[PDB]
């Protein structure tokens, strides 16, 4: 796999030339599913130009791409080596130009995670890892912080897609409960990756989300826990994948605790 | 003053590298008012050696310092020229190693801000402005988003450093109301100088919060004013530095709306 490894960080390296020089002109935003759900030709381009150059370099792999999925492909996985994208995890972001922006790969065989890349072109931050191998930021190996006690520390999430009031306030309520424990803070940086990724880092202590989807955890999940942590569903239960779902912590303490704290909704899962 | 402003960009870099070697060690986490309010010894020594280094080359100034109010020192705005600052804007950020704090000088004459510097020691950026002369980050003149419509917005904002639950209900209440008009996001980065840097960028269309000081938007104010942007209170009314609270927008067509949305929120002026 170190060589679809090797590729990979190649690929994703020059994905993110392509949305750095595209993020300082014009964009043509178009609409998906809801007045806030965005796309752009760049993640289109993008998600075309990775999803070419694998097959061509790995006929027999398949994809999981965000914008494909959005096209008619269905996001199923196998146990066959399956490449796992977002080609812009940060899309609103981007077109804002908010410089938090990432191309996200994840790559699973036998359904597992055996290696992420995410690299954050604005800040040119390449996050890698390889399961058993190490997490790393430009060659710098990560590792989460130690804190155990929650009201010492210090949050990430987002609000998500859904502008639903049921939804809404059922998001602000959980974020209420949290806040109220108390916490130090709540952070947001607008992409479930990059978040993810601050966690590995050991800037925040954990991340959790409920309405993403599998492209835009895939890559940063094995990240955080080469880093030493842990992901786990909001239920309390192991990291599934296709949920919709993650806790991604620096330990399983911080995890259960807000996993407690948390009331889950209910999402129609990926593989459906 | 350009030539106090000169120094000021001096003051910023050379408090900045304090900040930046400190960020990797371990620290002193001290509290202030409660558990969630926090002081380490570098914001303490960086407010010390910026005021001292400031009163020798202009022992006729003012200074509204955050540690040194917090010491006893009143925060009474004169027509005397005052440094204002903020150590470090973003010290929750700091004692967490999450990666965005900044060394934040406002400086006021006549009770107006006439030039600021806001330095984002961890990524390099040194934003300046001067009143009638442009916004800058190291170097590249800024300007706002052009975005007159709410409804394709992306706002920043904090939770506060309350934790009343009245009040907690308050600030979220305030972000369910913009987040369903609906914006396309809210972003939070935990520091008002970068928030509202990332506005002068174009990068946030508006920043609005209630419960800032003084100290945390003299500085940025300016940046994103002279980036095109304006400065208002909540009230839709004029911009009141001592009051507490604020909108930091692109335009005047989003700053009224918002001001339109939330409800204000009781709390003690800088000067009261
Ligand atoms: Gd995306
Ligand atoms: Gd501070």
């Amino acid at each position: 796999w170190q060589e679809c490894m090797d590729y990979a960080v190649t690929l994703a390296r020059q994905a993110g030339e392509v949305v750095c020089e595209a993020i300082k002109n014009e964009m043509n935003v178009m609409l998906k599913s809801s007045p806030v759900d965005l796309v752009t030709a760049t993640d289109q381009k993008v998600e075309k130009m990775l999803i070419s150059s694998i097959k061509e370099k790995y006929p027999s792999h398949s994809f999981i791409g965000e914008e494909s999925v959005a096209a008619g492909e269905k996001s199923i996985l196998t146990d066959n080596p399956t490449w796992i994208i977002d080609p812009i995890d940060g899309t609103t972001n981007f077109v804002h130009r908010f410089p938090f922006v990432a191309v996200s790969i994840g790559f699973a065989v036998n359904k597992k995670i055996e290696f992420g890349v995410v690299y954050s072109c604005v800040e040119g931050k390449m996050y890698t890892a390889r399961k058993g191998k190490g997490a790393f930021c430009n060659g710098q190996k990560l590792q989460v912080s130690q804190q155990e006690d929650i009201t010492k520390s210090l949050l990430v999430t987002e609000l998500g897609s859904s502008r639903t009031p049921e939804t809404v306030r059922m998001v602000l309520s959980n974020m209420e409960k949290l806040f109220c424990i108390p916490v130090h803070g709540i952070r947001s940086v607008g992409t479930a990756a990059v978040n993810m990724c601050l966690v590995a880092t050991g800037g925040a202590d954990a991340y959790y989300e409920m309405g993403i989807h599998c492209w835009d955890v895939a890559g940063a999940g094995i990240i955080v826990t080469e880093a030493g942590g842990v992901l786990m569903d909001v239920t309390g239960g192991p990291f599934d994948l296709m949920s919709r779902r993650v806790i991604a912590a620096n330990n399983r303490i911080l995890a259960e605790r807000i996993a407690k704290e948390i009331q889950v909704i209910p999402l129609q899962r990926d593989d459906e």
